[PDB]
């Protein structure tokens, strides 16, 4: 008579090493922004369960991504990151997951051709369950909705309480999703020829299909050249999609830390919640736990940069989070907004470039670009977004640095949460399918089209 | 504490699949947990939305490869905990069963001299049958974690349908991890073989086997020397399987996919392949007929009690389309009866012209009780059963198609015998099974060698 | 004191089988057009030497080409054949051979992309040493120069005598060339990336490089997409170039016949002078030895067709030379001329199509297109040639048949034996490098450019 | 009759290469044919235009791979007629030597457990040295077809520089054919192995070897079972080699190519690799210094007479840049002296820190004369020499790097011993060598097995 079902929880594995634990305990002491307010005794319970479950990724996989990213940081691959703004447990379904990966790969092929160079594919998925808040109380006068990792989307005070059981529901969800994403991509869903076939079907039918035919045709034909050529095609059957989410909830993040075998190398501390995680704009304080936390772990990390960023602060990131000068170890993600990315960005890049360190310069053109529409709904303009990428490019091309890649919020559903692009979404259209639990994201059409427009940036 | 999941508030079956499934599930169903329909239904509703543990493309893939084994051109290895447990469903235990299975796969690959299709008893082996309802302690029998708990107490043994969603939850996570594991370094042939070599050094019967182990090293080195030591060797495909025991479970994880033949059909996406057990195989039973509706390759355990004609009905029902490898028939007779009992069954089935995989479950036939109190197996008897399994087949020119064994990566002491000479006295030291005794790491591996030799003769 | 050097000649291998010899003896009895007039006793000597030397090709190689061609006849690959009009012993040098293969592969990549489908590469080489004659006496009043297989190019009566030692010099030459062609292509010379690099260098510098840049750029990028994609590239390191020549001198051709192992299949009679050979316009008489000869051997054969051809005669070819309906066993090569290919061709194709048999429809746009220039020199216009291909296409596209490929005369040298194309060769230019011993051929530039123009035909 | 070739009526060497080559060729040159300069020059002029038998890209390729053998990570096999002949330069003889060499390559590949670089004495082994000018019959000695004819008559033995261009002519044709052969079916591992199996059935000592032959089949089957039985196995690279005996020949086939290091250098494109012989190795001789100007990997035969210090000079001259595998040093001592003589030579050379390939020429040391009149070898002695060749190397931890043998595909009877027990009486039946006696098909193969075992210990 309560419409839900309580799943009961459980034999601890051996603790991490006293030496690393001291280094870790020392790190976590620093003030943590945006953490949830739930009781410590309870968190510790749930963390204890997390520390003994199977991890959503593994060290071999991540060191392997560190190498690929390395190659991006070196300007020889390009990085594509994308998926839901916020992942909601109710919607972590096979169809939704198929569609977001389908989307990511559809751009992947378009960006791959355009970039003329391998693309590294990272999904926002299997862990993007917590967000930062601005406001203590939301408009409905309720405690902020902080991501299903922390609380329910429903506007009922019960729903909103920070509930750390949610840490585990997070975990089961991310697993499930992860393990689908793997099956999907190891099976035919990331075939090049199929993913492309979806792309053709897009051109047949987008309003702006003209805009795209020419390039879509080159792609077909350069693909067909591959079989003309007889190059062994198995590598065309399967695509690697890594998993990323913002590391916000340190209890979950801390919970999922593990030591590597050490067989490949001396044992390191990694975060197995995900493959790479970033630190947001609100949690990035230099002297804070989040930056500290990113310091300890080996995963590739990223840090978001918005307008307040000062090249000197940039640098300090670089010296904190990339002390060893491992290229691609750290990514920095411009999110100025289109109007300011040209002015704001250049200095940063140069100050950072001067350092030594090679970092991925990745453009997030979504978080700088959000505005409320006359009709109620939070929104983003396709043009302003495109545009920021164009600016991001222009900044790097001018400075002779590498435009590492893009970070975007998209989905496979035909949502109407972003205005414009070939479908010409109108503020009224927005009511029809605003099914995002947070930031408005590029619909499957807007994502593709965006990747066409970015492909054309990459060939200039 | 506990975690709370919501009940949703979903594509219609083609009229025929609905009828056939329903007809299917109306028949009598043995060994089903006794929990309420409301609550079972509820659990089902959750599950009918979770992401599947496997996906169709893979099962078809597995089919193509089982056809290979069927036709005599590949060998099947199926191996795992006898009953996985939620408590033990950890990175180490998973990692080590995956390794134990892989290590036998390489020895087996080299002895077959054909590919071994590798199927783990993992990601859903949470449900057992029981023949006596009331346990030895007078407590209700443990049916495995998807139904109830081991802890020997009234409360714990009550059937908890919360276990269905919990079981799936542990299913995904192991699956996720096995996929992650087999596609990163854990399955590098070379890396796996090195593990085997360690075994030959430190085994007590290293010598016995070192020779064959050297011939594999030489095999494997040979590949490099021919400049073919490439991508294929860095990865292996491990398929998830379990007995399709709980119909509220399998029914929930069903999913409807299109067929390249172009009619839609139902796969059970709780595992790549599932098998009906000895106790659930009634021909007009819910399980057999369920097994007739799902696309998945199925297997059927076969008892000593089995008769050629029944086996044929099994074949004409599970395999009404004569697709090779749709149907495995797993013999378990014990070493003492396998020679007498199996052939006629082989001939009549063979006479039909369907090609099934004949697979040998050595473990299940051969169970016995210690005088120290523990349910156990003798390594010697297990080997003998696979032994005469082979002789039966050679003698008819039929294909000994693969083996089904219960093993673990842990150095357990649940089986007597092997190089170790595990003893009834010894069993009391690490006997961590939730259920049937497993070959530990040394014993599976050992049995792998001994089987490959059976393979070379 | 004679400026030459006589190389002495030699132990017979076992004869071919009495049964096949009877079939063969019976076949050769038919009148042979255009054979040389040299003494039979001598021919027999030289044939005896040929029958025991190592063959320039092997059966495995040829059955393997029969399959590829099959695929062309089925409209799924495209056939490219080209090299010298006439090969002269003096010029069968490593540089000249490099350049003609370099040329053939340069078009090969361009046609491959354009065709969107594998191209089968056959060189006119390692055996194109004999030609047919029109005229008993040439203008200089001398016995016709018939190819170095038969006599010397020099205008001295001594040179012109039909000398059957020349059969062997042919053989040594063809070997030498063949074995270079193999080494070259198994080594880096048929790398895709290198061959393409030559192509880029062509665009940088042809006058008509604009015309070509766009497509050249697609090619680069679709190539770069291959490495972006990570497809195993060894297949991109090496190209198979088969050898073809016209089978004119039956003594040489007969001399080189061998029986296969039979291990793959029942033993067949093949011609190991070459991989595939064609029968010319003058030697193709139906009741003649040349057609008979092509009947006996398993090699893929072709027959040239010019304006006099009547679809019924076409058919009889088809029923004679492809009795078993093996697709791609027989190729028929239109050489109407541009003005007539549109009118002349259609009926033939349809009459032949109606038969059952699948034959490669290959366009020779060179032999229909030759005219003498005001300045003395035999010549061909780039446009008329292009044009014939365009017509050949148009004929097939209209009939919904497959345009199998092209047969062309080209070289790697920057000769000026053909007028026009991007360099705008003028009749006066022609004196500068008319180094062809026969028909004027496309210079390395005209060949490429031709392949650009044909690539554009294939994408319509 | 005869065929007449014209004399032409061609890129200048960089001043240094011209000087160095000239300086090179001015030194004294032993064992050179005695024909006139005009005529030799003429022949040269022809040749300086013929297409080369090999090309640079390949020789560099061969170098990279010889470095592998040098470093201990690959094994070198070099095998052919002792002197090819124009008369025998036919599709069958070629096809069968290529096969005989390949068949040893597979047994050897599997025993080394590393790649065998396979180098044929083919496409130019037309020139021999002679120690006595006047032959046993009082006729001028036969120096091989590139110089003169076998036919035992005055006329035939006169040095005919027409032979230079004829020799190239036969060179190309064999080369063309070996390339054609090795890239079409003749070199399929599988196809080759099947040939080996036939050998084990019908050999008289099949048994002796059947075991090892089964372990290769199993090796080779293993590749398929791991799904790696791909393109690489359908082809093998056979490199042409011969002794660089005739300087009018090698000098003519020289060609100048660019170096990726970017300086131009001269390769001899008459073969992939060439070796100086025992009689032509004078340190200040034309051959050694020629061998110092060409880019090609070179090898140097080494006599019993050899001293550690000379061997070092050889290394410091042929290998002045310390590139591994630029230089092979081929021991031939006979079984009786190899153990005593070779080590010190190994140590001093090793002491230098250049890495050479140490290769064993078993045949040349061990020659002896029948009492039936025929020059012969005992299979037993040949094996023993490779034997102690290995012991020497194991004993120093140096790398036994490969072997150089004279074999043929023909069932000849030119060597005593082997499973066949070829006998002095027997030698008179098929003793078709133009020169040194060859291991026939059975004997090469046999020696391959026996060597691989030397390889497994
Ligand atoms: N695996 C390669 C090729 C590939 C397969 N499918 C794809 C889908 C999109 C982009 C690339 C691919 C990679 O990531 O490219
Ligand atoms: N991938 C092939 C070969 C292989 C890779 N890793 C392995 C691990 C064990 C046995 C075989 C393998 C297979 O699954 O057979
Ligand atoms: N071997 C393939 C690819 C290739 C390599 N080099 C080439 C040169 C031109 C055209 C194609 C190729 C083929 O014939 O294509
Ligand atoms: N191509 C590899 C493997 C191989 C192919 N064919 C062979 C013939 C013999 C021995 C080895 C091989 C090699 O040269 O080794
Ligand atoms: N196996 C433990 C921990 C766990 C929790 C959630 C999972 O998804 C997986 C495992 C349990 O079932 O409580
Ligand atoms: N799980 C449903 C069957 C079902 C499966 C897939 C569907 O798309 C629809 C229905 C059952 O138990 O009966
Ligand atoms: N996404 C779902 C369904 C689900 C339930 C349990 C899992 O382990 C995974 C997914 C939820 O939590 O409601
Ligand atoms: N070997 C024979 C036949 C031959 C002729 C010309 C060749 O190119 C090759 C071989 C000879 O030398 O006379
Ligand atoms: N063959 C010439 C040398 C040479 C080689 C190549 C050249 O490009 C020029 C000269 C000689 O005997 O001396
Ligand atoms: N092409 C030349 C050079 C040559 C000579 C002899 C050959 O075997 C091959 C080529 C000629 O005959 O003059
Ligand atoms: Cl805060
Ligand atoms: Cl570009
Ligand atoms: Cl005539
Ligand atoms: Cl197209
Ligand atoms: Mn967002
Ligand atoms: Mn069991
Ligand atoms: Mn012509
Ligand atoms: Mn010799």
């Amino acid at each position: 008579m309560n419409w839900t079902v309580d799943i009961p929880i459980d034999p601890s594995l051996p603790p991490l090493p006293t030496d690393l634990r001291t280094r870790l305990d020392a790190a976590l002491a620093k003030p943590a922004a945006q953490q949830p307010t739930w009781p410590a005794d309870q968190a510790l319970a749930m963390r204890t369960v997390l520390e003994s479950v199977p991890p959503v990724t593994v060290p071999s996989e991540i060191v392997r991504l560190q190498e690929q990213l390395a190659q991006v940081a070196k300007g020889e691959a390009f990085l594509l990151q994308g998926g839901d703004c916020a992942e909601t447990f109710m919607d972590n379904t096979e169809p939704h997951i198929r569609g977001n990966v389908r989307a990511l790969l559809q751009m992947a092929v378009v960006l791959t051709y355009g970039a003329s160079m391998p693309v590294v594919k990272v999904a926002r998925i299997a862990g993007q369950y917590a967000k930062p808040r601005s406001a203590d109380i939301d408009a409905l006068g309720l405690r902020s909705y902080r991501g299903d990792m922390i609380n329910g989307f429903a506007p009922d005070a019960a729903a909103r309480e920070h509930d750390p059981s949610r840490l585990v529901r997070a975990y089961a969800n991310a697993s499930a999703a992860m393990n689908l994403v793997r099956a999907l991509t190891s099976s035919g869903l990331a075939s090049l020829h199929l993913v492309h076939d979806w792309n053709r079907e897009f051109v047949r039918t987008s309003p702006a299909g003209a805009r795209y035919e020419a390039l879509a045709t080159e792609i077909d034909r350069g693909l067909r050249f591959m079989s003309a050529c007889g190059v062994a095609d198995r590598n065309l059957q399967t695509a690697e999609i890594y998993a990323s989410h913002e590391a916000l909830v340190l209890d979950y993040e801390r919970a999922m830390l593990r030591l590597s075998d050490g067989d490949d190398g001396e044992p390191q501390l990694f975060d197995l919640s995900a493959h790479t995680v970033w630190i947001g704009e609100r949690t990035r304080q230099i002297d804070g736990a989040h930056i500290a936390f990113a310091q300890v772990i080996a995963n590739p990390v990223g840090v978001k940069l918005g307008p307040n960023m000062t090249p000197e602060l940039a640098v300090e990131y670089v010296e904190r989070l990339d002390p060893h000068n491992k290229p691609g170890r750290l990514t920095l993600v411009s999110r100025m907004g289109n109007h300011k990315v040209r002015d704001l960005l250049p200095p940063i890049v140069e100050k950072v470039q001067a350092t030594g360190h090679q970092v991925i310069w990745q453009c997030d053109p979504m978080h700088g670009n959000t505005h409320e529409s006359s009709t109620g709904f939070k929104t983003r303009h396709f043009d302003r977004i495109v545009d920021e990428v164009q600016g991001f490019f222009e900044v790097h091309r001018a400075l002779g640095t590498h435009p590492g890649g893009i970070h975007v919020e998209i989905t496979g559903e035909n949502v109407t949460e972003c205005l414009g692009g070939a479908q010409d979404i109108s503020e009224t259209d927005l009511a029809g399918r605003y099914e995002t639990a947070c930031d408005p994201r590029l619909n499957t059409q807007q994502s593709l089209e965006l990747a066409f427009l970015v492909a054309e940036m990459l060939r200039d």
